[PDB]
Parts: structure tokens; sequence; C-alpha cells
């Protein structure tokens, strides 16, 4: 499966650029978070991922998943929608929604990794940064803005 | 991925008659979910999938503005199974939550991931 | 989907011997603390052959009328993985929570949803971490 990522800010294209993270095989993309940010105890916050995306598998646009990264376990942040299903049409930013099952308050970084995007084949996923996912405003393209 | 839908009642067939990876499944009755509790939820509905296959039990993406969480994470439905299609959820609230006759909070899927069609049935 | 699994003791071989979605045994008493979460040791270690492939560990059904709950959502098992399978367990209740030797809690699936076959292997390649090889 190939992504295409728009990422919405320098400081974002940045961390997508420098990726570390990801190598041959991997089942899974890791998300940055990509501002520290503090969820309040309690709680339910939709955290902003600061990209948008496409996925491409004789090229059809399709639908994907948001999973939780397996190291979220040892920590109080739990995936509010189990895991996230991103339609093939959708061109919004990409976002988490992080339960906060601790009774603190809870303190992402910018750089932290909390989850990754996933193919409903499973199998290896590759990506490259786009200024824009299609000819729409929302898909950061076209004349103008 | 095509499913064959049974309804329950006539007010469900009703539903389904008065209707995009996922196929948004209906709460049929009124209900009160208890505070901290698990409540399994009937959904007047039993069904098959044609690709005959498995399928998945997703909840929507807008049940996280709500406390309700599925307690299996993502319910799976082996091509044999013939029953009503149930939805666990799980309050994790400390307070009782209404859900309503047209409430949207589950859906269902693929494992293709692809674009789902229905047709209503009785048998 | 065809599953390769070596059993990490005698017991846990006995335990698959005897046995869409391929349940698998918890190996152990133990007792998760109250309002925790604990990983989980299954006591085998596994892969998918369709070449390697990625695999999913979805909780139980059941599991649903427990306090219990997959901290993780659904685990994703890569087409490498050689290391022993472990359950991220939520305990969502105030008291300890006993699980037993034989309970059923979680599920290994494949990302196509096809009915899964195994059989009980010595290794799964050359390497030690594999549990193949010389030494083994
Ligand atoms: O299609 C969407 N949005 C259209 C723009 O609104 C989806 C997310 C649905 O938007 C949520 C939301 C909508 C309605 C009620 C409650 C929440 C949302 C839900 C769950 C996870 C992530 C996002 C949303 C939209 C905008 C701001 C905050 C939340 C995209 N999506 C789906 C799963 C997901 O995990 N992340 C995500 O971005
Ligand atoms: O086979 C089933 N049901 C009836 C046959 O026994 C499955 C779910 C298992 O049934 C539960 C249940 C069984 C054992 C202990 C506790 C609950 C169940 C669990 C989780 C989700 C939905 C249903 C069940 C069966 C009958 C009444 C209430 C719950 C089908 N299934 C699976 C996932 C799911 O999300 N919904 C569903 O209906
Ligand atoms: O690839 C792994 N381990 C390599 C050794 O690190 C996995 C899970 C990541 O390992 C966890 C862990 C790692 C880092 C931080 C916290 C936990 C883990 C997390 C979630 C579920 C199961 C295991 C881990 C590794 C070693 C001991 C205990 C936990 C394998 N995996 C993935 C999903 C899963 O559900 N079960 C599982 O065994």
């Amino acid at each position: 499966m190939h992504l295409k990522i728009v990422c919405l800010s320098d400081e974002v294209r940045e961390m997508y650029k420098n990726h570390k993270t990801h190598h041959e095989g991997d089942s899974g993309l890791d998300l940055f978070i990509v501002k520290d940010e503090v969820l309040k105890p309690k709680s339910t916050t939709f955290v902003k991922l600061g990209i948008k995306a496409i996925a491409l598998q004789n090229i059809v646009n399709t639908s994907f998943l948001l999973f939780p990264r397996s190291s979220i376990s040892k920590t109080p942040l739990r995936l509010a929608n189990s895991i996230g299903l991103i339609d093939a049409g959708y061109r919004g930013e990409i976002i988490a929604a992080l339960d906060n099952t601790s009774d603190q308050e809870y303190h992402i970084k910018k750089n932290d990794k909390l989850v990754q995007l996933v193919s409903f084949t499973g199998e290896p996923l590759s990506f490259e940064l786009v200024e824009e996912l299609d000819e729409t405003s929302r898909g950061e393209g076209g004349f103008g803005s």
C-alpha cells in the first residue's frame, strides 16, 4: 500500500523527512505527536496529527486503519474508537481520539509515537510526502488559497 | 463485500429500507446503560456476508464523543454465525447513558476494507 | 493462513496438542492487580505463512463479561516477529483478578479473515530467537 502524505506545516514536514523509525517491512507506519499538549484527567482529547493522507493500492484510492502502537499500553492512554477507520474519501486532518484513563493530567510531547497507520491487507507500507492529495481545497490542491 | 440482512421486527425492516467502507447499524430500541457497566445491546438483525465470509464490527468514529466503548475492541463475526448481531458496550461514565432508537454507534466492515452493499431478506 | 507455533515449555505443548479466530490459552495462574495493565506472556512464539505474513491478536468475544480489556485494542504482530506472544490486559476493576491456566481471553486472526490452521513446530527459523540452529 502506498501512502501519500501532506504535512500541514514545515515543522511537520521536517519530522517526516527525517523518519526513523520506519523500515523495510513494517506493517505499520508510526505517526508523530506534533506539538506538546496536556490531556485532561478522565477525558477524551481529539489530538490533531498535523497531516492529511490517502492510501493507494491501474491504481485505486483505498480505506486504511489507525491502530494504537503496542507501546501505548504502558501509558494510561487508550484509543477511544478502538481502531480508527479512515475512509478512501477522507481528506481532512488525521486525528487520534485519546482517552486519558488516569486521574492526573497527562503530558504528550512533540515526537512521541502513540499510533500508527495500517493497511487492511497487513502488507508492508511505504509513503511519500506530497503537496496535495487532489485538486480540492480540503485536499490542499487546485488554484489559489 | 455483500451482506444479506434479516430484520427481526417490522419496525427494524422500516429503519433499514430508510438508509463508505463500513455500514452503520442502528440502535433499535431506547435503553439506559448503567454507570460503569457492560451491556449486551441487541441490534435487531442477523446477517451473512458474501465475497461465505467473516466480517467485523467497528465502533463508529463518533462514539468517541460519548462515554461508550466497545468491550471486545472490534467484534469478529465468524462466517458460521446465524445469531442476532450484538454490540457489547461499556459505559465508562459515572452516570447512566441513554441510547435511542436510530442512534448510530456501531458499523459493519469487511476484512478487505472495500465499500459494502446489503439487501434485506427474511431468511 | 497457516500458523507455525513453538511452545516454550512441554506443559504448553500439551495444551496445544489437546486443543476464523484461533484461541490462545492463558498458560499459568496469575493475579492481575486492581486498576492495572499487565503484560501476560502466552508461552508460544508463532509465524504465519501464506511466505511470512503479519497477523492480529483480538480479544475473544467472551472477555466482555469480565473487567479485562486489551490495552492496545488489537495487537499487530509483524511478519518478522520471533518474540514470545504477549497480551497487554487492562484490569478495569478495583479488585485483583485471577486468571487461570486454560482460560481463553484472546485469539489470533488473519488480516484476510480466512479460516486458519496451525501446526506445532520446534523452531521458527535457524536463529536463537527463532529457537533454532546449533546449541538451540
Ligand atoms: O471523517 C472524519 N471526520 C470528518 C471531519 O469531521 C473522521 C473523524 C470523525 O471526526 C471526529 C468526530 C466527528 C463527529 C463526532 C465526534 C468526533 C473524530 C472521531 C474519532 C476519532 C477522530 C476524530 C472529529 C472531527 C473533528 C474534530 C474532532 C473530532 C476521520 N477519522 C476517523 C478515525 C480516526 O481515528 N481519525 C480520524 O481522523
Ligand atoms: O457467537 C456469538 N454470539 C451468540 C452465540 O453465542 C458472538 C459473540 C459471543 O456472544 C456473547 C457472549 C458470549 C459468551 C460470554 C459473554 C458474551 C457476546 C460477546 C461479545 C459481543 C457480543 C456478544 C453474547 C451472546 C448472547 C447474549 C449476550 C452476549 C457474535 N458476535 C461477536 C462479536 C460481536 O461484537 N457481536 C457478536 O454478536
Ligand atoms: O514486538 C513486540 N515486542 C518486541 C519486544 O519488545 C510486540 C509488542 C511490543 O512489546 C511490548 C512493549 C514494548 C514496549 C513498551 C511496552 C510494551 C508489548 C506491548 C503491547 C502488547 C504486548 C507487548 C512488551 C515487550 C516485552 C515485554 C513486555 C511488553 C509483539 N506484540 C505486539 C502486539 C501484541 O498485542 N502482542 C505482542 O506480543
